[PDB]
């Protein structure tokens, strides 16, 4: 196969700080403040430990799952990372290709480097959800949720944790975008703007960066179709728990009122697992699939999804889960 | 900006690591014996995880708080470091000149290499407090309570965990104190010297030093007016708990009949956002404010607490918190 | 004695690091993936403290006891490992030898680089059992287990955790076996080919790979003979506790209805100790068994079995055990 | 001061290393195989934290104690080491000597390099007692009793954990015990062994090396006046708890009708008082002696002592404790 040699995700990340100037890596790597969050969305994975059933008959496995009622191939999807176009050339278009060519979704940022239509017109038949921010102008704010609408956009994931961009320690050592964002995206946002965007839009709404369990209840009584759980893979509020430690309390809150996905260290299979087994329908990937942008475009994603894909069924099948519907809680225990 | 780039409090430290003569670096960094409570000041902070609200609306941000009656302009200020002329020439006179501009006390040392006249008058409209020992010598301990008073200081801050100085191993090693404290210092202080006190002056008083809810509660009994949950910066007792732990039980204890405050190991805007959650009215910064000192005199230490203000700002707009009345418990948990 | 000087089992590591082709070490050494459930088999055994009783009269210790009704010299037996001529000229051969020297019990992987007859030969009077995997072509499986029987052979353990091949990373690296077990291993196994395995055969059987305790008492019900808790060296699903730490419940579940034994981690007279306080009759060693091989052959596993013999000999003596029989529940506790 | 210039007591320890030969070093340093409990005796005492009193008067602490009826200087005696001549020529000597200027007690090694007789006249005013191993050959054990009765030493510490030798890895590596404690202990020792000793002497007797609470009581039903808690150091059964963690567990047990003293780890002051406010009367230090010995013979001793005394007296001080009797259980919560 191309070279170097890369056979998890690990490696794409080793390869990519070997090949990115190192502002545009840092840009990538770096958590908020000490990256406590950022160590601990990984190390928290490791502490889940699998109890796997053995005996059951893998010989077959279906990854196939639903994520707010489209299909996808598995509950590993691709979720919105700004600025992909500093990763490689063909930035969003090349992963909108990826995801089409594996049969998931792509979540596009607010701030891609290609528009939403260029998106839809690269990935046509690819699963494609569009990432908000509510802008201070909701003229705009507006304007990219019918231009989503209107691409065959199958969801608006809005981001909710960002009112202000975390303080990324890197990124004002090389003197990078906390400025800009505090120019263009609306602090004063509530409850309020989400019934806005409830009542903007009849495509299927997620709200993306919650971590309380009332949030969550909240998200439900506002007419919301699911929730990310999120710490925006460790980059704004330092010192907020691992989303895997979350995930199990906002899956208890939300009483299976709404779809429950996570993203946050996700970085093998076994972190699949562990997140389905604790009530996730699915799981978003960021940094790997940079990673694999910087790799080598679109089959670097396509790579770095099918590492996931593959260890994501080995994880399964040694498990003894044949599909997504025979995982269960009792798969997981925390150490 | 100012060369070198500091860009949070731990590059303040590194920096002053590299200006300042290694006796008086080690001096300033120094916790008692091995250090282990100094490792724990900070790692605990890290262990209190945060539950930060959504969509709250954070436009505005107002930190303002009080301190025992007097308005300051955030709940971080300057905790008594001794002799910080050896920091900068201008020691604790461009102490008290930042802590006028930015709007927040500062805690003067009984060991200041100024006098509470000359702090009075660089910084006249400055919050000022005197941190007191209670010395062998009533009659100048009284002295200095007396020109607290008349140089209009608002409080008196009497330090109760240092009956003896701790052993500091690097000033053992760098012959550089306890000799010195243990000849002028009263280690027969009791509760009947704190009654003295509570009659010698109308001031509002502060316990300094406290770790126990039975003291605290003790210092309620006696009429004080605060607590100050405080290890010493790590350089009294080795062994005692981060504050950050005991600053619950000491909250719990004293039943909201007095203000609680806390330092040790404050470093960061959610070490602060953690302890306001935990029940302290206000957190104090010791060595911070002496790195400060060490790299530009006033400017440093205005610096420093900048650097804490808006590190705080941020912390509480992504926790959902527009000002320091709407912290709540909830939004701490411990893992 | 024998250089280098080797005196506990890591040495023999240590020294197999050394002599042998990194790919071949590498294969021997790897865990799944990230290596999380290797590095707890070894740190689960620390965690789990001994409360040796004193004055109990040790001047005499019996080390012997029995596995599925045949006696041996010790509780402690060697492991099925794949490929053992690899390690050392002799392989298997060299392997049976020393456990007919020692007393003890040596378990014969399906995939040894001898054959059955072979190992029966050469070790004719040592206790010899089958390590056996139900291939996709059942006639061999069959066969296998006919030799076993006609060859003298005294139990098959049925290995479960195993439908395809973990993951181990640095044999993708070092472009080494997953494909080959895909191809000759059936994943479609189930409890049924438990129960045709236990209709084809009146040798005791034991399932090999059990972390779960409903899946132990599954066994039970089927009418097998022995568990050995196992989670294959931590080769197979990474991210599963280790194996000290699940056999307490296994052995709990099971309600002494079947022999339970343990592997994984194995490298001290102490581990020995700790799982037959935990309620195991016996465990096996798997990687220290080839490390000896590596060393020298015959000799070198004779090594490897003597230094836990003597190590096991002494943790019960310094522990007030003369026998396995007095070893108890009340000699450990978790910390 | 004497050169290089040592402060606490890992100073001591860093200097042996520097100046003893390595074999000689290790012979002292090492724990049992791989040395969990060696680091656990240490790392045990730093998770006890300690909970300070402020304004209890401590102008005047007085250090003294008693153990089994005799009074001490401070409740830190000099636990028994073999074979001190090979880390000074005045070896035993030297350090009765320290003892007695100090005014504690000193603990004799059956296995000394000098005489019961030779090291009552060194220091004859010095509390003394005898460490005793009950020999295969009762009629020097005898001797021994009555040669500590005639030279007027005031205990027997029977020490209980030693059937055989434990297995220090170095000792084996540098070709240094275990063989020659194997021809002449009695591993056959049992309680039968202890009535024994107990008719043969009327002198207070302490089993040492006790670390479960049913041995504890055991201890008392035969008469025994106090409980040793010690795991040898960590040199005998590896995998043992810390003994400042079993403390509490053995002072419950034996519902204060015998003295409990603590050995293992005591490395500083705060060491000292955490074992006392856990209900110990005294603790012993075994390696610091040595190091003393090995940086100066006797004067070595004396400020190892004087270190351990002055950082008690500080800790104790800094605590609110103006004497032993005022040392309660409040004072320690584990983390
Ligand atoms: C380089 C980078 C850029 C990101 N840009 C966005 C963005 O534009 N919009 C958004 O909602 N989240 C953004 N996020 C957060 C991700 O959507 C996601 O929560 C996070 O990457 C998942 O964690 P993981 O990277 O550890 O997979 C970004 C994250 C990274 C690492
Ligand atoms: C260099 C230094 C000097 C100090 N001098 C005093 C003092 O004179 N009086 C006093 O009450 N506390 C003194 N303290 C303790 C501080 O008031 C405070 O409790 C501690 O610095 C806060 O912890 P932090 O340094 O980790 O912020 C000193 C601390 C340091 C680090
Ligand atoms: C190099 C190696 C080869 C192995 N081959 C087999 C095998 O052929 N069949 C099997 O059931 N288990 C196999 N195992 C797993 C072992 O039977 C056993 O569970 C494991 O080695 C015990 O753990 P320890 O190595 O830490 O002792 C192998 C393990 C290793 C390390
Ligand atoms: C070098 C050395 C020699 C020892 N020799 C004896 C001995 O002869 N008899 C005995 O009962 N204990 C012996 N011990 C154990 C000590 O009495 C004691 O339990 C241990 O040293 C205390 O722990 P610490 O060294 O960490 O202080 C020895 C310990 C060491 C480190
Ligand atoms: C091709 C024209 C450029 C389109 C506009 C892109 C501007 C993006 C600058 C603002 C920085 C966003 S960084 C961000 N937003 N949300 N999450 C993140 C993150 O870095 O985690
Ligand atoms: C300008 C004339 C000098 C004024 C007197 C200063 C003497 C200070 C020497 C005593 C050392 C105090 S160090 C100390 N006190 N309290 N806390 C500390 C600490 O180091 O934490
Ligand atoms: C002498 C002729 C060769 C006999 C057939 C040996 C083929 C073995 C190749 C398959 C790789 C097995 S590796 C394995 N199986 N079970 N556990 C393991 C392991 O590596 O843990
Ligand atoms: C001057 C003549 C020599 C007197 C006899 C000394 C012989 C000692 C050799 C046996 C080794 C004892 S080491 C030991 N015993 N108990 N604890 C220990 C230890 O090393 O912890």
């Amino acid at each position: 196969s191309m070279l170097p040699r890369l056979i998890c995700i690990n490696d794409y990340e080793q390869h990519a700080k070997s090949v990115l100037p190192k502002s545009i890596y840092d840009y990538y790597r770096s958590g908020a403040n000490d990256e406590e969050t950022l160590a601990d969305n990984i190390a928290a994975f490791s502490r889940w430990k699998l109890y796997p059933r053995m005996l059951r008959n893998v010989a077959e496995t279906d990854l196939s799952t639903s994520v707010l009622g489209q299909r996808v191939s598995m509950p590993i999807c691709v979720g919105a990372t700004a600025m992909q176009r500093m990763a490689h050339v063909d930035g969003e278009l090349a992963t909108v290709r990826a995801c089409q060519s594996l049969g998931t979704g792509m979540m596009l940022s607010s701030w891609a480097t290609s528009s939403i239509e260029e998106v839809a017109e690269a990935g046509p038949e690819a699963l494609r959800w569009l990432q908000l921010y509510i802008y201070k102008d909701r003229e705009v704010t507006k304007k990219l949720v019918r231009q989503a609408e209107k691409m065959g956009y199958k969801a608006i994931f809005v981001t909710v944790d960002t009112p202000y961009l975390g303080n990324r320690l890197d990124d004002v050592r090389n003197r990078f975008l906390a400025a800009y964002v505090a120019k263009a995206i609306d602090p004063s946002i509530s409850w309020e703007d989400i019934k806005w965007l409830r009542r903007l839009t009849s495509l299927p709404i997620v709200a993306k960066g919650i971590l309380r369990g009332d949030d969550a209840r909240e998200a439900v009584k506002h007419g919301l179709n699911g929730i990310l759980v999120s710490n925006h893979g460790a980059r704004q509020l330092d010192g907020v728990p691992a989303t895997i430690d979350v995930l199990p309390e906002i899956v208890e809150a939300v009483e299976g009122k709404v779809e429950v996905f996570l993203d946050g260290g996700v970085r093998k299979g076994t972190d699949v697992l562990k997140a389905l087994a604790l009530g996730a329908k699915a799981v978003f990937v960021g940094r790997p699939i940079v990673w694999g942008l910087a790799f080598q475009g679109e089959k670097g994603v396509q790579d770095v999804l099918e590492i996931l894909k593959e260890e994501f069924r080995l994880a399964m099948a040694l498990s003894g889960c044949q599909n997504v519907k025979v995982i269960d809680k009792t798969l997981v225990r925390k150490n």
